[PDB]
């Protein structure tokens, strides 16, 4: 037998940061998960129980509030590409890094119409993600995501004119609610190193604020005729307002409401027009994927 | 041996409800979670297998899709005493109806500035919540709630002061983060029954609104000396705001985010006044509990 | 306002603990998660920020990891009062103690048909409760329980007889599936104090041990007329088998599993005596309790 | 823009199946979770609302009933290969199933020293998987895996020998606690259809039950010198007892428990050879990975 692949290092590390403004007073909290995997000339480890190649994974949750402490950790793009390239160029026999990091939200606090100097409020669980693979010699790869966005529309989606076989019941629809749970991610053009990130810092907040925006209104807006036919529209306005992105993945839910037929009840109505009170459905699901580039 | 107590129902019954406004267009969703528990004269069902003294669980979920087809189902607290007033009502041998509600936030998305007639977002994981006891001669209890609400400040509180003995390890402190879960529960004078539950309807929503605008004007502007002692001033404000409430009962974790010494490596300075990476830690948590009452 | 109640601790600390025999080799290890609240005269704490009351949530902390290191932690009934009891008795101004463990399964491996000396299992989520509440002055109060004991019988469970009215859609049957998730309580003869639960030590395994025989036979055997019929028996013999115990209470969902009818495709033919592919429902569920005592 | 990727499909469908013997009187009960994603010339779903090239998710679903009630369901590899080959040959625009499948344990009950013909229990939250792929001109390709086995050795690991630098703090050790959730892989040769998956049927079974046997057999008497080192004495041994697997892959957290010093309290000693109770750590984990293939 032989080693045909191999990574390991530390899951679930939680890191919070502050910053304080000395003149205004004004505090600015920042809460992550990271996760940090390493790749390189390992396999003695495995093999020969050579425990002489191991950073140990101890020492990996230390480098990374090391890192904190001494780098931004705003935008997590740069953070991750920040601590990848650490432990590729720190050792020699490690040859790639794999970084995620999960953004928590603190949101500052109104109090009385004007923002708090230093209280906060998780206002949502929706998350912002990045994935940063660093390989030696073939740059900085970085995928960034939102997810945990869950929206519903009460009308304005429509399903109609799919296939019909004897494997069908499902009724025709011309007015249905539609909700789901978003997570959207892009994908970024390899970056030859830590310069090149550095030098496109202000586009990934800009980035996510566009990505979360279109998303949002496209969903409101579009009257549907499918998750699949919107999901669509969504992807292409993102890669028509960032050129250095490659290419734009959704992943849905569809998480179904049921109509209630309680006819049987004094003929109460409460189907197709009539339709006020329903059935929210926890399992199963729709599931519907795509990934979008350029022509 | 005898039957003590018993009482038994339907749980997890999910609902949605829509309301549509036939001259604006303007939709407006509700969704709860609904769960019904009776008791009465249903001991036969348990010791002899009678059957014809139970109303059938399946049933009571039937009757509560009917009662929301039939009746408002926001503010909660009437909505409860009119779902739980129907069982006593109805059933003979079925004297006291006990109803739990958590409301899910479903809050009008703004596009462009303004708000859309049928979009909606899930802004938060916190609940509203209540719990109606409905008993034959003995009129309607309600306690309502707010839970899930999670905060942070980062800098103005304190703890110091405290018991010290061979069992202390525990540093006192001057400036210390202070985060939080609130579960915050307002127990109403008993009603006689749906009629004067009816006549107090405006009061439930505007309630829940001060207890969670007094929950975080506190929180965000104490010099905190303890979680004890910020949390009795909270519910304080409430009582004196709200005399139709005759207690407030806060059940507050103290979720703890450690300093990280890191001088070991290079002598660099991250404690005390120089503090800027902390580990939030998942467990273990202070738990702190006050009723407050009138005297 | 006035401080009405008032209770505050620990929750969620882990400990684990190791018992080496010296002269067989064989390790047993103990993994508990151990939640402490205490009661006295606080209210100062809460009303004049007096700190000088508190005995700090940490030196709780230490305090358990402390009196798991001196005594021992089974059975946990012994163990929970120990550490009540030192509260009560170490502080003057602390007048009860509560003290909730939860025990998680580390079942011995058999290897190649052998137990062997260090090597465990989680074999199920199923977990072993107590609740004890020392009380200055009133004794120790025990409630014992296990929790998380998910069971299904795909036939002799039978639901007919019950009332019928225009809110009941149910159809009556004589053989379906029954599957719940047990919460089994039983609540001990207050005791005068911790010479007196020492005395009893032999009879909080086997009683545990008993219950949970009781349920799974009964369970088993029982041509169920209901889930209130069944677990009357259940209380029933429990009570009959342990005179120092005063109340059972159980607690159980009914997950239901629903019939599919196919007749729609081919004629295919799924329900009554032909049905094989059942719906497992992850919501709503029936939820059916009782509390049994002595006449 | 251009679609380059899409699948979709019915995620979290919930199936339970029953065979009773009508000799015997025996009952067997098997419940899984399914999910089947599809892919094929669907782009126009996507790109111009083209509804006519979709299999509804609905109708995904009522497949997944009529199948399992037509076919066994055991052993889930045979299963999922039924199920993703009847989608590409009933769809000539359906070019790939994937096919994914949770098997969930009822173990039957064994009553005063003998099984019982109808009653189950829970007995773990561990897994049996399979994920299959089924690509039209290319055959079937089957991962099956165990997960959610979670074990714990009290002694008989250490860790020792790691490379130490100026980020290093962990101290080397020769005898710790080892605890893991076990996620096992292995992954069959390519099949060229349903008539060869259908040739080695016997093998599935009895494959899962040798990775679940070597894996516990060699984490009990392994002493282990890493993580690394003993999980791929676990993957050495599978490829050697079963030649038509290509790979298998180990993904292991190593779960800390963490010793506490209580020296500061009256010397108590808790460190060491004197080393009794311990602080389970729910977070961060180390993460160690590995595919072992043949040489
Ligand atoms: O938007 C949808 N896409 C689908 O593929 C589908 N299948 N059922 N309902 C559906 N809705
Ligand atoms: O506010 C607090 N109250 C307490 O009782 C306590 N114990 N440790 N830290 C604490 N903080
Ligand atoms: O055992 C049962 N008890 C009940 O009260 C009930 N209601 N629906 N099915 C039921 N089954
Ligand atoms: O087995 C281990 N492997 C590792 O890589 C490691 N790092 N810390 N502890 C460890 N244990
Ligand atoms: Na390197
Ligand atoms: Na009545
Ligand atoms: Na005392
Ligand atoms: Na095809
Ligand atoms: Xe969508
Ligand atoms: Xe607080
Ligand atoms: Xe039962
Ligand atoms: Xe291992």
């Amino acid at each position: 037998s032989a080693v045909k692949a191999a990574r390991y290092g530390k899951d679930n590390v939680r890191v919070y940061k502050v910053h304080k403004d000395e003149k205004t007073g004004v505090q600015t909290v920042y809460e992550m998960t990271v996760c940090v995997l390493l790749e390189g000339e390992i396999e003695t480890s495995y093999t020969k129980a050579d425990n002489s190649v191991i950073v140990a994974t101890d020492s990996i949750k230390n480098t990374i509030y090391i890192t904190a402490k001494q780098n931004p950790v705003t935008p997590p793009e740069l953070f991750g590409s920040i601590l990848g390239t650490h432990f590729i160029e720190k050792y020699n026999h490690i040859h790639a890094a794999h970084v995620n990091i999960v953004c928590h939200r603190w949101t500052r606090m109104d109090i009385d119409g004007k923002p708090h100097p230093h209280s906060f409020i998780r206002d949502s669980e929706e998350k912002r993600n990045v994935q940063v693979d660093v390989v030696e010699g073939k740059g900085i790869d970085i995928k960034s995501s939102l997810s945990g966005l869950t929206v519903l529309k009460s009308t304005n989606s429509q399903f109609w004119g799919f296939l019909r076989d004897e494997y069908t019941t499902l009724k025709e629809t011309w007015d249905r609610i539609l909700s789901t749970d978003v997570d959207a991610t892009w994908q970024w053009k390899n970056f030859s190193g830590l310069q090149e990130v550095r030098s496109h810092v202000p586009k990934f907040d800009a980035t996510w604020a566009t990505a979360r925006e279109v998303t949002l209104k496209t969903f409101a807006e579009d009257n549907s005729a499918s998750v699949q036919a919107t999901m669509y529209k969504m992807a292409e306005q993102i890669l028509a307002r960032q050129q250095l992105i490659e290419t734009v993945e959704y992943s849905l839910p569809n998480k179904h409401y049921f109509e209630i037929d309680l006819s049987w009840h004094k003929g109460l109505q409460n189907t197709g027009k009539n339709a006020e009170v329903f059935a929210p459905q926890s399992d199963p699901n729709g599931l519907i994927k795509c990934t979008v580039g350029r022509s």
